[PDB]
């Protein structure tokens, strides 16, 4: 059978948790499984992005009879509606279920303050907080066990400590190389962080760099100075991984506030090996995040 | 109904943004004439997303994982509108208005700024005359919000000339130090400690003082490769994703006086990654250098 339903019964909306009209994106806080009708459901986030274009698929449109109402005319300038066919307009669709109080949060709009952790700062604060607030990791298991998204699999690297998996992301519908979106899963277990690396991870660190970018090479014929490399810190979840993303691509979380270059990672642990054990690292988190008053209670 | 020309041949990308769902096509039509079409996704309007997904939409699923699953949406009509602006006949004002280059990421070591970069930066006509009007207070003097005049560890700050401070939503301030000499981070010893502190600390209280914004609402950053090769430190509301806040091109100016700290010679031996436009010369010249 064709699978064509979402992982539940009946869509109620709750509310809207974000949207936003320039990256035309909506994050949906929905209840699902309420055939009894007593209002009741199951929680669940929707996730709705519109698709980048593909340039063969719109030449084509433009150079046959397109299906257009106008709205605006000025000598040269005109604007219309464009409806166009099929091929252009499916929607990205993204579902958690059923979904925690802390996804709801996670896409709750919220204004983002910055903060800066020192070594002592996560030790004593951060560290404590997040083991209980974090997000399942199950997902990513189920990747390196081989129980979900086998097929996606770009490449891997299967030994069990310098070992990885890279594949693709959620969104990255494949069908352009413009928003090249892959992410590569270390097989060592525990390495929560940037904070957990030492110069022990360096061959990890530097397979992943040089191995990721020959396989994306390999595969896509993307060169590597085509190529953003980084990490999360925060990260969403607390295991070990590294985004591989077109330069071109402006990736959300590819801002300085939460970005680190791998290459720049795996120079700082060999100039210093207790590096990001010390250093202080600067994030941002929603205003009214319990770990952002912690740490700006700590720091008076 | 109909376009105002036959035919369609794209004769290049202008410039396309698959994060902003946009995409600027410059074609040749009527073979053959110029034409620019712009083609946005538009933005999603809750009701129509509310009444599809409480009503059996069409979706095909592509994978699953735990919680988690991707589908492809097929909507209505209704809500499949793509925003068309046509320019025809096109310009050549016009292609140049809205033509990009593709981006190529390089990593510049110690030694290549000093044996390629430099020297090719000193064979140029960079003018900042522009710079020193405002420091001089012969041009801009009206737009600047705060200044140490101090001429070694003094700066000024201005907003961004794309900000018209209207809305603190897209904050945007420059803050140009008073010393001359200093083009990039490449220049920066621990004897501009001062220089960079008071920047840091007077540019948030400034900004808390005119804006009533503190700073931890602020993202303050360096540029490298920067636009202009005198030193200059943006402050960008937190919420705004300025271009150039990305990982290949700022520099927290924290992480900057935290390296000086650590080791005086940071910034001319280390190596900086940034991004060079792919008919840049200066990317040819650091890629034959590095092979
Ligand atoms: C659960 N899961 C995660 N990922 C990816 O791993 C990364 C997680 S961390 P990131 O900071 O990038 O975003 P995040 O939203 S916390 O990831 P997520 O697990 O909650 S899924 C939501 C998606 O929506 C995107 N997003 C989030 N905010 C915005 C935004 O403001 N604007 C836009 N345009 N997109 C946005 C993210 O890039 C993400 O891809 C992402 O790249 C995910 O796509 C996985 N990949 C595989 N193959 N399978 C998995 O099950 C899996």
């Amino acid at each position: 059978s064709a699978p064509v339903r979402l992982p539940f019964s009946g869509f109620r909306l709750q509310k809207v948790l974000r949207e936003s009209a320039r990256d035309k994106i909506i994050f949906l806080h929905g209840k699902v499984n309420e055939a009894s009708g007593d209002g009741d459901g199951e929680d669940a986030v929707v996730i709705l992005e519109k698709t980048p274009f593909q340039v063969e698929q719109v030449a084509q449109l433009l150079t046959g009879s397109p299906e257009l109402q106008l709205q605006f005319s000025n000598d040269i300038y005109s604007t219309y509606h464009l409806f166009p066919p099929r091929q252009l307009n499916d929607v990205k669709t993204t579902v958690v279920y059923p979904a925690t109080e802390k996804h709801l949060q996670k896409y709750l709009r919220q204004d983002l303050r910055l903060i800066r952790e020192t070594g002592d700062d996560y030790r004593n604060i951060t560290l404590p907080h997040l083991e209980s607030q974090s997000l399942s990791i199950q997902w990513v298991y189920n990747i390196l066990d081989k129980k979900a998204e086998a097929d996606r699999i770009v490449f891997e690297n299967p030994d069990p400590s310098d070992g990885f998996v890279l594949i693709p992301d959620l969104k990255w519908n494949q069908q352009q190389l413009d928003d090249l979106y892959l992410i590569a899963i270390c097989h060592r277990r525990g390495i929560r962080s940037l904070r957990d690396l030492t110069p022990e991870h360096l061959p990890l660190l530097r397979n992943i760099l040089h191995q990721g970018q020959e396989a994306i090479l390999q595969r896509y014929r993307m060169k590597g100075d085509h190529l953003r490399v980084y990490l999360h810190y925060l990260p969403s979840y607390y295991h070990l991984h590294v985004h591989f993303t077109a330069l071109g691509f402006e990736a959300p979380g590819s801002g300085v506030e939460r970005a680190h270059l791998l290459a720049e990672v795996i120079e700082n642990l060999e100039c210093d090996p207790r590096h990001y054990q010390q250093r202080t690292l600067t994030f941002a988190l929603r205003a009214d995040d319990p770990l952002l008053k912690l740490l700006q209670e700590a720091q008076q």
